[PDB]
């Protein structure tokens, strides 16, 4: 049984016996390569007090499925559309939250539309800047970089 | 300025203006290969109501640095010790929490010690079971699988 301590906009906090649980909407993230650059985004993230390197990502809204949310986030954050393929999903931190992220690949990007900074960057370069302490990653940014190195070279 | 709504054992819930923020201890995770198998673990995770495929992981305790926490978690969860190398870090979900995960590689594993299920499994097989819907991943499990495919074949 869950007891709710807080019902919010983007999360709920519950207790389930001794466990502290944060309920959170599911998310999507989009991996996109063009001319050897990966599409990263950065924005201020008050939770961490900095702007980590992320890939385009967002919450799934009411009525939407993951593919539709992925299309919307890509367009809203970067002005692009592409051919989207589902890759895999993961729980961001299942020791305390149910947030699940669905990850897509986007191909054949086109500008559909001309706060969030678009940062095209070679993944090799993102990984080197991170190893040197120059940038932090979100899980989505790291998953994009590792996926590229595994499968897209 | 943060306003605190809840101060807990493994998180705090705060408001920072319009943002809902969950403070959380930093974590470590350990990627380990032996004879082509990756060291996964599974445990029931009440937040998600299932046991996703993870790698050995845990919270950094008071007094510890990430390397020490990684050594401890590996031993406590799997009875093993190894030669540990720092790889990279990521924020699990920086749109709402400050949880940061430090990821290590372990080599030359040895049994130091004879709830958490140890699951040695080829990463190729973990990825195929996940694509087929048979298992879910945590971020740490997916990062382990992608890192292997990128760098350890
Ligand atoms: N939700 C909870 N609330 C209260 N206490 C808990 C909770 N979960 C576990 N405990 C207690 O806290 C102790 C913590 O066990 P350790 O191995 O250091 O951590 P980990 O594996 O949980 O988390 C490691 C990362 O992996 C996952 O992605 C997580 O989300 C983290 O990001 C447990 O024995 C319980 O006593
Ligand atoms: N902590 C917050 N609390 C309140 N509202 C917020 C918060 N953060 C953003 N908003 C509002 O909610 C809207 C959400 O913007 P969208 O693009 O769909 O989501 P995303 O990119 O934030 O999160 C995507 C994933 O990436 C990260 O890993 C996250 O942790 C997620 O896992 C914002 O415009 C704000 O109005
Ligand atoms: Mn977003
Ligand atoms: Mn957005
Ligand atoms: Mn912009
Ligand atoms: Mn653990
Ligand atoms: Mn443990
Ligand atoms: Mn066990």
């Amino acid at each position: 049984e869950r007891t709710y301590l807080y019902r919010g906009r983007i999360l709920n906090l519950a207790l389930e016996g001794r466990y502290e649980i944060v309920e959170h909407k599911p998310a999507v993230a989009v991996i996109a390569l063009r001319e050897g650059r990966m599409l990263f985004v950065r924005q201020m993230r008050p939770a961490v007090g900095l702007a980590p390197l992320e890939i385009p990502a967002g919450l799934i809204e009411p009525g939407e499925d993951p593919l539709e949310a992925a299309r919307r986030e890509l367009a809203e954050e970067t002005g692009l559309s592409g051919d989207l393929t589902y890759l895999f999903s993961y729980f961001v931190s299942p020791g305390f939250t149910d947030e699940k992220t669905h990850v897509f690949l986007a191909e054949n990007l086109k500008e559909v539309e001309a706060a969030i900074e678009v940062v095209w960057m070679r993944p090799e370069e993102a990984l080197e800047r991170h190893q040197r302490g120059e940038v932090e990653f979100s899980a989505t940014g790291l998953v994009g970089v590792l996926y590229y190195h595994a499968f897209l070279r």
